[PDB]
């Protein structure tokens, strides 16, 4: 399974700083949660050779260890050891709440803020991912961060859930996804730009946020180099437009 994909020393290498005092989830995130939850995906980091899964599992963890960063310049071993420092989203101020949607609506006195590895927010999200998932997310979102197995279910679901206009990020990673001529036309060919553009494309790609950008490129590269994968072409999304 994906335990010889991906061992717990290749996980807490990674995530090395993540069990520090300077983080904020301090034993929260372990690495049978993610086992366990990966459970629910039968086909996340199991579909192609070895080489494939381990650039799937490279590229989840890349882009969730951007979401959930603590680094900066002078983290010590660099920034880019410093994923996994964060639960849940810092401002917490904003419920995320469209209470014009029909289909989830928001639950009173209730905050969709960003919660686990990819900060899942807003009921038109923690809706879907509740019924998919089997849970009540939307009447109670917060267990998305009490509970690290449904945490981690959270971004594995969003990592294999398409969102129309978009691929899901799995598809994209394990060669699946055959890009449209819309998307040809906009620069958006499959690598790990798209799945930038999947997550926060409307603000980052197009060079919006080189910055945001470039700290998930650096988390990417870092695990390619420790799984012995190379992270292929079509790596930044700086020319390529925003999903609509």
């Amino acid at each position: 399974d994906l335990s010889g994909i991906i061992s717990r020393d290749q996980f807490y290498k990674m995530l090395k700083h993540m069990n520090d005092n300077d983080c904020h989830a301090v034993g929260f995130f372990t690495y049978d949660a993610f086992i366990t939850a990966a459970k629910s995906f039968p086909s996340f980091g199991n579909t192609g050779d070895l080489a494939m899964r381990k650039k799937e599992i490279a590229a989840f963890f890349g882009q969730t260890s951007h979401e959930t960063t603590g680094g900066w310049s002078g983290a010590p071993d660099g920034a880019n050891t410093w994923g996994y420092c964060y639960k849940e989203e810092i401002d917490k101020s904003d419920p995320h709440c469209d209470s014009n949607n029909l289909e989830w609506p928001c639950a009173p006195g209730k905050f969709y803020y960003g919660r686990g590895p990819m900060m899942l927010s807003w009921n038109y999200n923690y809706g879907p991912c509740g019924r998919d998932l089997g849970l009540e997310l939307l009447k109670n979102p917060d267990v998305a961060s009490s509970d690290p197995v449904i945490a981690f279910k959270t971004a594995i679901w969003f990592w294999m859930t398409p969102q129309a206009p978009k691929p899901s990020c799995h598809d994209v990673i394990t060669d699946q996804w055959e890009p449209s001529a819309a998307d040809i036309s906009a620069g958006r060919l499959p690598g790990y730009g798209v799945i930038t553009n999947i997550i926060n494309g409307g603000l980052e790609c197009a060079g919006r946020d080189v910055a945001k950008v470039q700290d998930r490129i650096s988390f990417y590269t870092r695990y390619c180099g420790m799984f012995g994968v190379d992270p292929g072409s079509n790596i930044d999304c700086d020319n390529q437009r925003p999903f609509n």
